[PDB]
């Protein structure tokens, strides 16, 4: 057996990859990371799949779930949301396994940056205007500030609690203006998605009625219309 | 009609998404992006359809095509390699096709810094370690190799092979000589290859180069 560990997406049932999709279809046992995982991919489990909900358990609880799919020889189809390499909490699954010696691989999904970049109809590098991206959240490792990356004036993508936005505008404004354009996503690709599209000083003021904490922001200028 | 811009991902038939194949399958014009589009997604298209190559197009030869799918009511499926959010030259297309009132939407795809890190079994930000992930290629004002260094972030670089000497030289004094590092070249294809080391080491450890091109990816949380 393998725990086969797969990016489902931002949310919409049909931006899961194929491989993820065939990979959910041909394992007997699935973990997957609650309400963020979009409940019509679990339709393509097989009948005879047991179905495990890992968001109200525990790490130990996770890992005991996966040794005993192990000692019996069955595959795992573990479900987190959005892509694995960035905030999947995946890390430290991956150190438990290895110190159990159960065998894992990785499945790439798309990451809600490039989802919401979708839905804007935008290319975020512009030539000229900015050839880097930038991905990040708001205690942050030692030179990781806004600040820091700021002065590079490559797009942000900052995943954030709408608590601290003002903040956040505070620090960019001197390096990316009063003007320059920003875009707020929430939900990205479920029909349930918002979209507002700002600028970095009229941003506070145009969260309207959207009480939502966590949100993704897009800020450069090739995010104008 | 639409034109349907969609991500094709790293390499791999099976690492398009559901959406993205589907619209492959429903459209008779398909424009996709050089042979960094795998001929198995090609196989997707229906019987009878136009098929073009647009890597050795200029914008206004693939506008002009554009236009005639238009003109004749035909979807087109516009595929290009990875995700189109970055370095995919959709925004002048965009431009161009607003301008002649041509409708669009965009699929997004699985970008290569994700499909290096899946095949290296890494998860890039880990608690205490990194919380940023910077992308970028070998350019704007402020886009130097020393202020994403000086940042301590991971970085995915897209690279040419033949200035990584100079890449490690410039990272070296922010991530250290022992800092984990792997080169990725044609992530998820059939013939990919990977190397993992440190900065210091990663030269006598290269090997064949299978491509003039790469993608280095460089943190602690790489191997930790």
């Amino acid at each position: 057996m393998t725990v086969h560990f797969i990016g489902a997406g931002p949310g919409a049932a049909d931006l899961i990859t194929i491989r993820g999709r065939d990979l959910i279809a041909s394992c007997p046992v699935c973990l997957y990371a609650g309400s963020l995982v979009p409940e019509a991919l679990l339709a393509h489990c097989p009948p005879g799949a047991k179905i495990v909900n890992t968001a109200p358990m525990s790490l130990d609880a996770i890992i005991d779930t996966i040794a005993e799919a192990h000692a019996a020889g069955q595959d795992v189809a573990r479900l987190h949301s959005g892509d694995l390499s960035i905030w999947s909490a995946m890390g430290e699954q991956l150190r438990r396994l290895r110190a159990l010696n159960i065998p894992y691989d990785v499945t790439p999904g798309v990451p809600s940056f490039a989802a919401a970049a979708a839905t804007l109809g935008a290319e975020l590098t512009l030539p000229g205007v900015a050839q880097s991206v930038i991905l990040t959240r708001t205690a942050m490792p030692a030179g990781e500030t806004l600040e820091n990356f700021a002065r590079t004036g490559a797009v942000l993508a900052i995943h954030l609690s709408v608590h601290v936005l003002d903040e956040v505008v505070q620090k960019l404004v001197p390096h990316y203006g009063e003007d320059c354009p920003v875009a707020i996503v929430w939900r990205a690709s479920w029909p349930d998605q918002r979209v507002v599209r700002a600028t970095l000083a009229t941003l506070q003021t145009s969260l309207g009625a959207e009480l939502e904490r966590t949100a993704l922001i897009l800020v450069g200028r090739s995010l104008a219309t």
